[PDB]
């Protein structure tokens, strides 16, 4: 028996939970054996582990006629609030006051997540991923190239596109080939962000395409014509092979192929993980050197850094109807607000990953030399998923390099951190618009954008063409819906 125990006798939960389009719940987890060695409650999955689409499964699973107990993952914040009003999941909030003391404290203490969190019917259908930290993202450039070349870093677009050229144009690895690719990304969604470069915003908050706030005015960013210009920019970065032409399918491990490769030269990442490759690579690229630059000036301009740390992330787990131990549940969700909990979701397990010194968790060295990022290793082991659980940013602190933090507090010093979208409160009725077209014209507008900058089509010859899609299908209707409830909390 442990103290954290929040059942007497041993009780199994079966879950469905795929992430990140690459993993599932593991009750082989190390993290997973420590959870249930604390809690006493183990988790069986039952999602596709060789299925590479999350959303695709959860789907699935939904219509499958027999749900499991648990639905967790990254995402899917919208599916837990209308399936829960539809009637898939339990209101957690009567569980929460009477059996979850850390979640309800957390929420006293953080109303306005509790908040972002709740449905129109103000009930709580999920318990979500609550990530601790200020920045987010930012750039990062080869400063061993700058120096082969002779180039200062770049200060403003002018400057930027000048060195991109350089790095494609002068052999920099030396290897006497035109193999070098200046802009490479892991998230295929930051090359629509370089619109940022010219100006145009690309959205509001940590999420890609994101709605966001201008002077009370709800907006969508791909909307506007700042981003029709902006495109035709990027368009032509791509065309003169400034940008990954495998941008849109690359994906995950993009930095290890790329950097690893001596062929990467700029990307916009996190600060913690992308400064680990300077060690990572010391061995296999010889010189590898990355430094963060704040961001060139656009050419308005403005620095910008669009990407910003949430305050909550749209990540998490929900207890589904046919769960018959919802007590238990919620006190096994609980587990993760609380110390013990945060412990083992942000560090590992003890003895193996992390060890309590000085009446805190820290990484044991193994771990910090590694030449694998450290949030890389823990996903492995069952350890920083999108759960719900609270993040620990001392976790992060604990691998962040002295250049790394340099460049952190460089961007906090430098204000240039843009405020994200908290997002808002809409009612049942005008939520379900936002329910019947969104995904549907998020889906358009990535499909038109890949388009015009892989050049398959012209950004000025279908502007107007793209937005008589917009308007059939619903995209104003939903900003109207928004607009509604921004005025609501903020005016009149
Ligand atoms: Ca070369």
């Amino acid at each position: 028996k442990e103290a954290t125990w929040v059942t007497d006798k041993p009780l199994t939960l079966k879950i469905h939970m795929h992430f990140r389009d690459k993993w599932v719940w593991d009750e082989n987890w190390p993290v997973a054996k420590e959870s249930f060695r604390l809690t006493n409650v183990k988790l069986q999955s039952v999602a596709n582990k060789a299925a590479t689409n999350s959303q695709e499964q959860f789907n699935l699973m939904m219509a499958s006629g027999d749900l499991p107990d648990v639905v967790g993952g990254d995402n899917l914040k919208d599916k837990f609030i209308q399936y829960g009003q539809e009637g898939a999941f339990v209101p957690l909030n009567k569980l929460i006051d009477q059996y979850a003391p850390h979640i309800k404290a957390f929420f006293k203490s953080h109303p306005e997540v509790e908040r972002a969190i709740k449905a129109p019917d103000g009930n709580i259908y999920f318990i979500p991923y609550v990530p601790d930290g200020v920045v987010a993202r930012g750039y990062f450039i080869r400063e061993d190239w700058l120096k082969k070349l002779n180039l200062k870093p770049p200060q403003n677009i002018d400057e930027l596109y000048t060195v991109l050229k350089a790095f494609k144009e002068k052999d920099p690895n030396g290897n006497g080939k035109a193999d070098e690719v200046p802009f490479i990304d892991r998230h295929p969604d930051e090359v629509f962000r370089l619109v940022n470069f010219w100006g145009a915003r690309s959205s509001g908050s940590d999420n890609y395409m994101d709605f966001y706030i201008d002077n009370g005015r709800v907006k969508h960013p791909w909307a506007e014509t700042a981003f029709r210009d902006g495109m035709k920019h990027v368009a032509q970065w791509y065309k003169e092979g400034l940008i990954d032409k495998e941008i849109f399918t690359r994906k995950a491990k993009a930095r290890e192929q790329m950097f690893g490769g001596n062929l990467g030269g700029f990307t916009h990442d996190w600060f913690a993980s992308t400064m680990t490759f300077n060690e990572g690579l010391a061995k296999t690229v010889p010189g590898f050197k990355l430094i963060p630059i704040a961001p060139p000036t656009n050419s308005k301009g403005q620095r910008w850094e669009e990407d910003s740390r949430q305050k909550v992330r749209p990540d998490g787990w929900a207890i589904t109807v046919k769960n018959k131990n919802p007590v238990e549940t919620i006190k096994f969700f609980d587990f993760y607000f609380s110390r013990p909990g945060r412990d083992i979701s942000n560090f590992g397990v003890p003895g193996v990953t992390y060890d309590i010194k000085n009446g805190k968790a820290v990484f044991k060295d193994s771990v910090l030399k590694s030449p694998q990022p450290v949030n890389n290793q823990l996903y492995d082991m069952g350890a920083q998923i999108p759960i719900g659980f609270w993040q620990d940013y001392d976790y992060e602190r604990q691998w962040t390099t002295p250049e790394a933090q340099a460049g952190i507090d460089m961007y906090v010093k430098g204000k240039y951190v843009m405020p994200g979208f908290e997002g808002v409160n809409m009612t049942r009725e005008e939520r379900a618009i936002y329910d019947k077209y969104w995904a549907d014209v998020r889906t358009y507008m990535y499909e038109m954008g890949q388009a015009w900058v892989m050049g398959t089509k012209d950004v000025d010859k279908t502007w107007d063409e793209y937005q008589r899609q917009l308007k059939l299908r619903g995209l104003y209707q939903v900003l109207q819906m928004m607009q509604q409830a921004y005025d609501r909390q903020y005016k009149n």
